[PDB]
């Protein structure tokens, strides 16, 4: 379990072989391997490597779906 700053989390953007990580409510999830997040883009509107806590409100789903993915740390 690591502690990520947002600057560090931005590196995990799913591009050029980098893992795709997303933060939600202080926890960082590894969503690499989810075809929804490959390339670090999520259905046009969303970028990997960010805290998307607020962004979930507009999604056609809730944060429950993050549970299938490893928590790799907390966001500063
Ligand atoms: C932005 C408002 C937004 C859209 C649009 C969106 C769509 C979406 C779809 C259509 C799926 C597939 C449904 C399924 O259960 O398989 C999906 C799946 C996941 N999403 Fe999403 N999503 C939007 C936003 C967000 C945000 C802001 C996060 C995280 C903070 C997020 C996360 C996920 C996760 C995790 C899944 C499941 C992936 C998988 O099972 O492989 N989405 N989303």
């Amino acid at each position: 379990m690591r502690v990520f700053t947002k600057e560090e989390l931005s590196r995990y953007n799913g591009k050029e072989g980098a893992p795709a990580y997303v933060a939600y409510n202080g926890k960082v999830y590894d969503v690499t391997g989810s075809f929804h997040w490959k390339g670090g883009k999520h259905h046009v509107l969303h970028d990997a490597g960010q805290d998307l806590t607020e962004s979930i409100g507009r999604a056609p789903h809730t944060a429950e779906l993050l549970e299938k993915f490893p928590v790799v740390g907390v966001l500063r």
